[PDB]
Order: structure tokens, then sequence, then C-alpha cells
């Protein structure tokens, strides 16, 4: 649950928690897309009103994002970094705030910030490229 354990990365080229495995820059990016689809992927759990899933999976995917993003942005070049961590840091508003909306159990809520977090994810994707 949110933060997970970060375990041992591969070679150079505790109750309730997830595990992550630290990845290289291009590596990461491509988890980054991943995971962004798998976000997407919640709408089934807000229609369903199926709010413990909900969160278990959206923490799961935050926790990998939230690493991965860091990555990316740390390899891009300078000129870069700033735009892309605006938008990260957007991103991961409007998923706390869908994670609130779920702990409450909100469908309207949890509508608002899904919304915001499709928009979010594209602005990300298209840096991501
Ligand atoms: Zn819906
Ligand atoms: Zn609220």
């Amino acid at each position: 649950e949110a933060r997970p354990i970060v375990v041992g990365p591969p070679p150079p080229l505790t109750k309730d928690r997830f595990y992550l495995q630290p990845l290289p820059p291009t590596e990461a990016a491509q988890r980054a897309k991943v995971s962004a689809s798998e976000i997407l992927n919640v709408k089934q759990f807000i229609d369903r009103k199926a709010w413990p899933s909900l969160q278990n999976d959206l923490r799961l995917r935050a926790s990998y994002l939230r690493y991965d993003l860091k990555t990316v942005i740390s390899a891009k070049p300078k000129d870069e970094k700033k735009s892309l961590q605006e938008l990260t840091s957007k991103l991961f508003s409007s998923i706390d705030n869908l994670d609130h909306a779920a702990k409450i159990k909100s469908p309207t809520e949890a509508e608002k910030y899904y919304g915001q977090t499709v928009s979010n994810i594209n602005e990300v994707l298209a840096k991501l490229g």
C-alpha cells in the first residue's frame, strides 16, 4: 500500500506492501506506459463500486509510475526535466485524489478524479513518446 518495498535491481546492462525493482531509464519509460494503461483500466472498479479493488490496483500502478517517472526525468535533457516533472506532479495529484475518492466510497468524486487522470496520463504519454 502506497509506498513499495524496493528490492535489488537487475545488474547493469513487510505487511501489505508491493515490491518494486528499479529499472534503467529506457526500461522505466516502457514500464511507465504499461502502468498508465493499467490505471485507466480501473474504470471497471469505479463503475462496479469495487472500492478496495480500486485502491489496491491503483496503488500498485502508482507505486511503479511514481518511481519510473522519476527515473525517466533524471535521464531527460536539462531543458525537458521541469515540464515533465510538472506533468508528473499533476498526474500524481489526480491519482491521489482518486484514491481519496475510493477511501470515502464516492462515485461522483471517483468519476471526477478518474477524468482528470485520463487527461493527465495523456500529457505524460505525449512527452514519453
Ligand atoms: Zn464510470
Ligand atoms: Zn473528496
